[PDB]
């Protein structure tokens, strides 16, 4: 049951109310319960080249099930919670952990404002001064103490989760006042420790058998059910503590974005409403992440730090049952923070609510108490059962990839990602925005196959795939489009470079975990995993289908060659 504040968030609601003052009213039959409602109003894709050579996988409903009253379903499974406060004792060790973090990730960095260039350059991946006068107009606002239009528009996606959009505007302000946070890598590996920004899916493999070797218990890598609904008022009053490393003008800018992008935040949902007709709902909401803000990603992985530091002092006893209530002498966490922080960071792969740990010993499995009562319950286990960690870290989950070793032709050992099939030629088959010429469509089909050529070589269906997509594009066309919104995803394979060349300078030349800078120079040399694991993995190797599919791929290829046309110029990647 949310209690606004109105003097935060009034003049944003005002501001929506005179665009639709025609049709606004007050639905008493509003559907939300732990959202504040303020009122209503009356509101109004396959890629063709990887579809034609997937066959296979349009009857298994893995792949295809990837492509208002679903983001209804949505907004109330997932969204309309409310999690208890955590005890005063739980967030003095927040507060504690986090004001220790933020000094140590602030040590050799400095933060900055982060420029209207630096914006402009980034969405060459604006031209318009009208654009800028707005922009201008709320960061006026924003250094008053006031907000107008910082307004989310959320949209649910059934499939389950919530995206919470913004105006280009909005997310600039906070570019400018927080971006500094990606911009400068602050949550980088050598900034952070158990931090992996920056790193790019091809490592993070060896980074788990790294934690593999350091002395301890097993590797934990609990999911936390629903993360971004879990953060509380009090994780982002902690994670405002980047503020006071800020400067003076700078602090201002920000402080705003906190109080009205993070903490106050005002959002448009869309709600069936009669005879075919559909209303658009504002609500409002004072905790929770607002999931697609510019530092979502580095404020998660910042917040999933400091709990995994949390669970780390429960486990090992530094902290006890009496200090979930009320935390009476601190000097124990300062401590154990100043001693055995570093360590325990070193310990840990955080990507965002993705977390991978090493713990000391299997205390960790238990260690509960403090976890539970922040909030950050752990999805598909009964609360308080203990954990199960891993033995082998080539089994452990992170960042919805598992990661093996395999050898090269000539004995050298690589760390490869690997990911059930199903998800990577259901997301290759999903085109973005409609009305595209086969210029689009085949320039996003190649960025998705060469994608599979530098990191899921080692799938057999993927190798083949990606090979036939590739002998199907004129060479020539440039890759275009976005294959994934991880920012482990470097985009290496955006390039008409040849794929051999960049797979070597990905995997051994600039590869710090390969020893032999020898260059690979042939892709037979390049292994595939073992017909099990490949299995295991949804391969459809064997199954009739898909080895007919690879026996009529030349002809699959030349259809595809002739529809885009047969002057154009092609590579046989296959032979
Ligand atoms: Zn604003
Ligand atoms: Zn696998």
């Amino acid at each position: 049951a949310e209690a606004p504040n109105m003097k935060i968030i009034g003049n944003r609601i005002e501001r929506i109310r005179s665009e639709h003052a025609e049709t606004w009213f007050f639905d008493e039959n509003h559907p939300y319960r732990t959202w504040a409602y303020h009122g209503s109003y009356e509101a109004p894709l396959i890629n063709g080249v990887v579809r034609l050579l997937s066959k296979p996988w349009d009857v298994v409903t893995g792949v295809t099930g990837i492509a208002p009253y679903g983001q209804q379903r949505v907004f109330k499974e997932k969204v309309d919670t409310r999690v208890p406060d955590p005890q005063e004792g739980t967030r003095q060790v927040m507060s504690m952990v986090s004001s220790w973090l933020w000094k140590e990730l602030g040590k050799h960095k400095r933060p900055r404002v982060c420029t209207k260039e630096e914006f402009i350059n980034k969405v060459r991946s604006v031209n318009d001064p009208r654009f800028w006068a707005l922009v201008d107009k709320e960061r006026e606002h924003h250094l008053r103490g006031e907000c107008q239009s910082c307004v989310y528009n959320m949209m649910g996606k059934r499939e389950s989760r919530a995206i919470w959009y913004m105006w280009l505007g909005a997310r600039f302000l906070e570019f400018e006042a927080l971006g500094f946070l990606n911009e400068d890598h602050w949550m980088g590996r050598e900034n952070s420790g158990g931090g992996v920004e920056g790193l790019g899916l091809q490592r993070l493999g060896y980074v788990l058998e790294e934690m593999s070797r350091i002395p301890g218990g097993r590797m934990y890598a609990d999911d936390t059910a629903g993360w971004d609904t879990r953060i509380s008022r009090f994780d982002l009053e902690n994670e405002a503590l980047i503020t006071n490393q800020m400067e003076k003008g700078h602090r201002a800018l920000a402080l705003a974005i906190i109080k009205y992008t993070y903490q106050n935040k005002v959002v448009k949902v869309l709600r069936p409403a009669e005879k075919g007709k559909t209303v658009m709902d504002i609500i409002s909401r004072q905790d929770q992440r607002g999931s697609g803000q510019v530092v979502t990603y580095a404020l998660n992985t910042f917040t999933n730090l400091v709990v995994q530091l949390i669970r780390n002092m429960e486990a090992e006893e530094v902290l006890e049952m009496q200090d979930l209530w009320l935390l009476r002498r601190s000097e124990k966490v300062t401590n154990w923070l100043q001693s055995n922080g570093w360590d325990r960071l070193k310990r840990m792969a955080v990507s965002g609510d993705d977390c991978v740990v090493k713990p000391i010993d299997d205390r960790f499995a238990h260690a509960l108490r403090f976890l539970n009562d922040m909030g950050k319950v752990r999805k598909d286990t009964q609360e308080w059962k203990p954990s199960t960690g891993w033995d082998n870290w080539e089994e452990v989950p992170f960042c919805s990839h598992h990661f093996n070793k395999l050898h090269l032709k000539d004995g050298r050992s690589i760390v490869v990602p690997c990911r059930h099939q199903d998800e990577l030629i259901g997301r290759a088959r999903v085109s973005p925005g409609a009305g595209w010429s086969i210029r689009e469509t085949a320039c996003l089909a190649k960025s998705y196959a060469q994608m599979w050529q530098l990191l899921y070589f080692h799938r057999r269906d993927l190798r083949l795939m990606a090979n036939a997509i590739c002998s199907s594009v004129p060479v020539d066309w440039v890759p275009t489009g976005r294959t994934t919104w991880s920012i482990h995803g470097k985009g290496e394979w955006m390039t008409t470079e040849d794929m051999l060349v960049v797979w070597n300078r990905v995997w051994i030349e600039e590869n710090d975990h390969m020893e032999d800078k020898t260059p690979v120079t042939k892709w037979t040399d390049i292994p595939y995993l073992g017909k099990r694991e490949d299995l295991w993995c949804g391969s459809l190797i064997g199954h009739r289908p898909r080895t007919t599919w690879a026996e009529n791929i030349k002809n699959t290829v030349n259809m595809v060659r002739r529809i885009i046309g047969d002057e154009e110029k092609y590579m046989d990647y296959l032979s």
